[PDB]
């Protein structure tokens, strides 16, 4: 019986669990042991949730961050529906008195036992929130009457019932033969000591064929726990190889004895991982000499809590015990002026980090950066978190994860936070695994994910066959991708567009790609597939467009996914996310750019999911075709939006374009063209291919744009100014936020993506959102910017 969970938790994961004991490893063996049992006991708890609690695993709300609506709502398995009179600022227990009021009349033959089910999707209408804040019956009113079906505890509950499952002074000292290595020209092994990004002392090099032959300035006393010892194998300058260790282990021992390094390849690097490479076969390998002491394990926090200019860090660290008093957020101030190569100082830090008060999510998410590597510092970070929203730890999500890769151990307090949380809430898992998923090709995160996957299918059963399900239709799509691939290079595109459906057509595809739930979005389920309406796309790597239609949602049921396999979609689901953070960011101060932050999501290697906004057309498909091309998007919005709907869309385009113009600049997204903007045929304009991020520059205003603003207008004011505003009004929103978009940025410095390396590359979210300036002068800063924008266009 456990064979099968096991069979099937290899194929979602796609690594063989039968790998991890090959490894023979205490550290793996430990962590899925222990880990095995933290999710079980999490399963456990929700085999025993009541209904709404259920409602809020499974389904958690989406909400937003006086006036009438009409809604059809429906009991469930019945034909009849009742369209009701309800007000906006009503709440969900009124529509359900209304609708049980109205089946006691109609049947002849209590509220509070029923939820609002969002008809033919996974989403849910319940707790004390009027209708207006409902992220569906609010977009609802901007579209579409919502469509509701009134779900009892008994079918809620029926759900969950069938988702069942120590201080010697010597100074430290380490180097025998270095097998395997590739170059011209003499070999030196350079090694440092690191704390993070800082070094504890000297960098000390090796003496200057394949197989070559062959004393630290810090104590062995004061080595801090989280230490690394960095090595790079070089020609004498030609990089070839480095690797990194931690001088304890995860029992917290000092390392001793023989070890063979696994070094990863190159063209000291502190950030990399502190295991090896798995091509133990092709990696060149740097055998060392960790030496004897001797067992020596790192005191406890029992007897450990027992014992900016150069001046300006002395007065810091003298004043440290008033940091704790009178500036409790200068926390990460004080932890970079400490000294973690002398123990007498890196012990009193930790007497003041355990009375530190709780931080707010925003000062926690720096200490989660590399610059901050101590387990201590590194707890009290993760404690700070535990305060996040389910919604705003799912906008950081992404981050924390990237964060993971900085961890020296399998077992951490960020792995069980997540983990947690993952299992606390269906959307927050899914989300995750997906985030873990995507990365199992890359060789230096693949144990550290395939595990954290594995522990969570531990705890679900059942959304471990959910995922399997979306892993099996995205495998489809990767071998119908390939065909298209073959075939467009062959024959003419209705050809080809044929030739696919006949393929999706065949009952192993049809059974596949039907009837699942969106990777892109848990609550949207993908349900037949309308073969007749899928094509492809004409970009290089010939993008899949998969259209979706449902019975149950109606028009809701309606919805497309593209797939694309052979380029990176992670600086894509990074701006996007950034745009919604921007909106969301927008909208708590009370400003809708009406923002379409459409679903981005990377599932494998160069693999991923992008979401179909309907009713939309590149600018250049409409510029293309009006007696002027400037009118042709004009022209557009008149045809889609008549009589008295044209002002409603010529205000959703400003909105968005506004937007959109300062998220471009402020984000640094570069290669702008018509083909990589689109309109939604509500007026709304939004940005499409984020290839390119971080200058890789200045406010760009299209003429195109400025004429829709300026209601077809030569001259207009009133309407080009008001746009001027949103600008102005969108861009220091964000930059009071500033803080918080240069701590994620600094997060996902992790990902390994190459628009987003060095510090160069965050310097350029300082400029552009112009950190430093006061708000008069960074506001005259940006009006500099956007009337040099406008002058720009002819
Ligand atoms: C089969 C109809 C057709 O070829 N179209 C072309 C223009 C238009 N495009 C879209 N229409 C509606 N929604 C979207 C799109 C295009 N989107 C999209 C966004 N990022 C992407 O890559 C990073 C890609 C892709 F190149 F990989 F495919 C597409 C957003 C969602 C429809």
């Amino acid at each position: 019986v456990k064979k099968l969970i096991n069979s099937q938790i290899s194929l979602l994961i796609g690594k063989g669990l039968h790998e991890f004991d090959s490894l023979r490893d205490p550290e793996v063996n430990d962590f899925r042991t222990k880990m095995r049992q933290f999710c079980e006991e999490a399963a456990a708890h929700r085999q025993q949730l009541g209904w709404v609690e259920w409602l809020q695993y499974s389904f958690p709300l989406q909400l937003e961050p006086n006036r009438a609506l009409l809604v059809n709502v429906k009991f469930e398995g019945s034909e009849e529906s009742f369209t009701f009179q309800v007000s906006t600022k009503d709440m969900p227990l009124a529509l359900m008195a209304c609708a049980l009021r109205k089946k006691a009349t109609v049947f002849r033959q209590q509220p509070e036992e029923y939820a609002l089910q969002v008809n033919g999707r996974h989403e849910y209408l319940y707790g004390n929130y009027p209708l207006c804040h409902f992220q569906y019956i609010c977009s609802c009113l901007h579209s579409l009457t919502p469509h509701l079906t009134m779900v009892h505890s008994s079918s809620i509950l029926a759900m969950r019932d069938e988702q069942s499952n120590w201080s010697l002074e010597q100074p430290f000292s380490i180097l025998i033969e270095g097998r395997k290595v590739n170059a011209d020209m003499k070999l030196v092994v350079q090694a440092g000591l690191f704390h993070g990004n800082e070094m504890l002392c000297k960098t000390v090099s090796s003496s200057e064929c394949s197989e070559p032959v062959w004393e630290f300035d810090i104590s062995v006393c004061d080595l801090p726990r989280m230490a690394r010892l960095c090595f790079a194998l070089y020609a004498v300058d030609c990089p070839i190889a480095w690797a990194n260790l931690m001088l304890f282990d995860y029992k917290d021992q000092l390392k001793t004895g023989e070890r063979c390094l696994y070094m990863w390849p190159s063209v000291l690097n502190p950030a990399g991982t502190v295991r090896g490479n798995p091509n133990t076969e092709s990696a060149a390998a740097l055998v060392i000499y960790l030496p004897e002491v001797a067992p020596v394990y790192f005191p406890a926090l029992e007897k450990i809590l027992e014992l900016l200019y150069e001046h300006e860090k002395d007065l810091v660290w003298k004043m440290r015990h008033e940091v704790q008093e009178h500036f409790p957020e200068a926390l990460a101030r004080l932890l970079l002026v400490t000294k973690w190569n002398k123990h007498e100082d890196v012990a009193q830090m930790l007497y003041l980090l355990c009375s530190w008060p709780e931080l707010p999510v925003l000062s926690a998410l720096e200490l989660l950066d590399f610059s901050f590597p101590d387990c201590y510092v590194g707890s009290f970070a993760i404690k700070s978190l535990r305060k996040l929203t389910d919604d705003e730890l799912f906008q950081y999500l992404l981050q924390l994860v990237q964060v993971l890769k900085y961890e020296s151990y399998l077992d951490c307090e960020l792995t069980k936070f997540l983990l947690g949380r993952a299992l606390a809430n269906r959307k927050i898992g899914h989300f995750l695994f997906w985030h873990l998923r995507s990365e199992m090709h890359v060789p230096s995160v693949a144990l550290r994910f395939g595990l954290i996957m594995e522990a969570y299918c531990r705890g679900s059963t059942h959304h471990m066959k959910v995922l399997m399900k979306q892993g099996e239709a995205l495998s489809k799509l990767k071998a119908l991708n390939d065909f298209v691939k073959v075939s467009s290079q062959k024959t003419t595109k209705p050809q080809t567009k044929e030739m696919m459906h006949m393929c999706m057509r065949q009952e192993t595809y049809m059974e596949a790609l039907s009837h699942l739930q969106s990777p892109l979005d848990p609550s949207t389920l993908l349900e037949e597939v309308c073969v007749e309406q899928c094509t492809f796309m004409d970009s290089k790597m010939k993008p899949l467009w998969i259209m979706y239609s449902s019975e149950e949602a109606g028009s809701a049921g309606n919805v497309g996914i593209i797939f694309k396999n052979g380029d990176d979609l992670r600086q894509d689901m990074l701006t996007l996310q950034m745009i919604q953070l921007m909106d969301v960011l927008w909208k708590q101060e009370g400003l809708d750019l009406r923002m379409t932050p459409y679903g981005c999501l990377p599932t494998g290697d160069r693999t991923g999911l992008i979401e179909v906004v309907l009713h939309s057309d590149t600018i250049a498909n409409i510029q293309l075709n009006a007696a002027f091309n400037k009118d042709a998007l004009l022209n557009w919005l008149k045809s889609k939006n008549p009589g008295e709907a044209l002002d409603r869309a010529i205000e959703e385009f400003t909105l968005s374009c506004a937007g959109y113009c300062v998220a471009t600049y402020v984000l640094g997204i570069g290669d702008r063209h018509s083909d990589n903007i689109m309109i939604r045929e509500s007026g709304q304009l939004f940005h499409i291919d984020f290839g390119h991020f971080l200058g890789n520059v200045p406010f760009i205003l299209t003429y195109d744009f400025v004429h829709v603003i300026q209601q077809g207008k030569t001259n207009n004011s009133e309407k080009f100014e008001r746009f001027r505003g949103y600008c102005e009004r969108a861009y220091t929103i964000l930059r009071r936020h500033g803080l918080l978009f240069l701590h994620l940025f600094a997060l996902m410095r992790a990902a390994g993506l190459p628009e987003l390396s060095c510090s160069k590359d965050i310097q350029y979210l300082k400029d552009s959102l112009a950190l430093g300036k006061t708000e008069e002068e960074a506001l005259k800063h940006f009006r500099v910017k956007f009337n040099e924008a406008l002058r720009e266009s002819w």
